[PDB]
DNA sequence: TTCAACTGCTTTCGCATCCCAACTACTTTTCCTCACACTTGTACTCCA
């Protein structure tokens, strides 16, 4: 698992939806930060990063 | 019959070598992502 799993797996459930959202969204999507994929580590779970 | 060291005493209460640390390095802990060499047919004609 790696966090190219976690983005395929909303577009998996993207491309059953029959959605007019595409792998060239879901590429755009992270390079301007919106849904938090890089660096998520840091500030979302607050406690399971430090074990 | 004398010189020279050994001698205890001035007050009266209360005041008053071993360890640690610094910063910058290098390294390990592992997990994740693909390639590089091998092989049978098929294709394009090859010589019979």
């Amino acid at each position: 698992l790696h966090m190219t799993s976690t983005i395929s797996i909303l577009y998996l459930a993207s491309t059953h939806l029959s959605l007019p959202v595409y792998t060239c969204d879901y590429i755009k999507w992270i390079c301007t930060a919106k849904m938090p994929y890089f660096q998520a580590s840091e500030i979302l779970p607050k406690s399971w990063r430090i074990q």
